[PDB]
């Protein structure tokens, strides 16, 4: 249920505008991540079918420790925030991507995005 949800309010964006710096700052605000500033966070872009089908052999394999990761390559857009303060304003460096995800699903659906493999 809410956890899905959940995901897709912080990891998931169908079609988005630009993905530039400007684009990390405003959807980063849109989707409620700036009090305080999240340190970093990825969003998947295209449609919510290929995602949800990393949780089936469809699009994925078991990964680590109860992890699953996709087959397939997706459009993301990591923000990675810049500056001191961990309050707003928050100030966020876009860099977009193409590869595999890595998520953790539950009944199905994706409910947790490992963000461990967008950093550095």
């Amino acid at each position: 249920n809410s956890r899905y949800t959940h995901f897709l309010t912080q990891h998931y964006d169908a079609k988005p505008q630009g993905r530039d710096d400007r684009y990390c700052e405003s959807i980063m605000r849109r989707r409620g991540l700036t009090s305080p500033c999240k340190d970093i966070n990825t969003f998947i872009h295209g449609n919510k079918r290929s995602i949800k089908a990393i949780c089936e052999n469809k699009n994925g394999n078991p990964h680590r420790e109860n992890l699953r990761i996709s087959k397939s390559s997706f459009q993301v857009t990591t923000c990675k925030l810049h500056g001191g303060s961990p309050w707003p304003p928050c100030q966020y460096r876009a860099t977009a991507g193409f590869r595999n995800v890595v998520v953790a699903c539950e009944n199905g659906l994706p409910i947790h995005l490992d963000q461990s493999i967008f950093r550095r």
